[PDB]
């Protein structure tokens, strides 16, 4: 699934995710989100299965924003983590962690979850 | 917190985290589980906050393992999601989501959820 | 929202939730899932926001099934948080985690998480 | 574990759970937070598998609070999801949903997550 990754991606916020696979499993690439204390591209990284499962299974990936450039810095990072799905509508279906910087007092709202799917259109 | 992130870290299964931080808000290393479908090291990719607040929060970072590696193959994907917190007895605080490959009949299955706590002993 | 939530929804699976709103705050009803070791009606409970805020905002409420009934028992159970949202297509939008009981080995894969999505049709 | 449950829990942040479990698998109590928008106790049900498994493995069981009293309303809900492990140091492990009522437009950033351990001292 290295060519089935490979590209651009858009969420249901309308976030871009731009992605290079490796053959070794590597993702590298950009992320922008519609929404929250973001603007412009943020570095992103992260991991897939190079040689999934043969019997209709889904393709695991994910992958990690901290949201700082030069922009910014909201002082957090999100992991999303999930699966590609192939074929003629493609999809990454995922959910996501997104743990903000705090205090010890603070540290119990530290973490928001959500989940977000990618599409090629 | 470069040299704060940087080094072996142990959680309370017994899995091993070798990172390192660099300059620029990367993670790299491996990662060696405890327990799971899991043998030996498998490498890990990640991001974390490289100017946090100065006003006592934590530092936002996040990784990922795909599950593959020359021994085995899990078919799977971690991220940790979490915040280093610095001193005496530093500590990063991660809550993770595991994603298996699955068909789309079994995709509501496909995500386990988790936390865990690394430590430099 | 007492009447709004009062009623039989369905989510994304083909599950059935059939629920009683109190004016008090109370969620009693069963739920039919449709995927997993489940069969037939489990009973359940939960509470809502029975003075919501006025600003557009939706109504938080959760609930919970523990997996036993005079059919089978899965020894686990699941918990949806989420919130209901009135208007021409209601809607409650949902993250759960069902949690099975399982030993102290196994507890780091004890707890499944998704999100499910309840219509009125 | 209807007698091993009910009682007196607190978590590692310092909040009082009081609960009674029914022989037909209900929780019945009241929740005080020690964080939070939060003040004095909140009605709170649920549910737990009331014929566990015989093999070691802990007992399932869930419950809400809606965080609305007679003093304020935080216009959220929290659900626990977990498993209760009996014996000399008896706890409730447990993973946490918070979903606060939000417009459309702050949806993604409307849920928390967390972990909270419950000891009898
Ligand atoms: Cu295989
Ligand atoms: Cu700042
Ligand atoms: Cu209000
Ligand atoms: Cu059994």
């Amino acid at each position: 699934d290295e060519a089935g990754i490979t590209g651009t991606w858009y969420n249901q916020l309308g976030s871009t995710f731009i992605v290079t696979a490796g053959a070794d499993g590597a993702l590298t690439g950009t992320y922008e989100s519609a929404v929250g204390n973001a603007e412009s591209r943020y570095v992103l990284t992260g991991r897939y299965d190079s040689a999934p499962a043969t019997d209709g299974s889904g393709t695991a990936l994910g992958w990690t924003v901290a949201w700082k450039n030069n922009y910014r810095n909201a002082h957090s990072a999100t992991t999303w983590s999930g699966q590609y799905v192939g074929g003629a509508e493609a999809r990454i279906n995922t959910q996501w962690l997104l743990t903000s910087g705090t205090t010890e007092a603070n540290a119990w709202k530290s973490t928001l979850v959500g989940h977000d799917t990618f599409t090629k259109v």
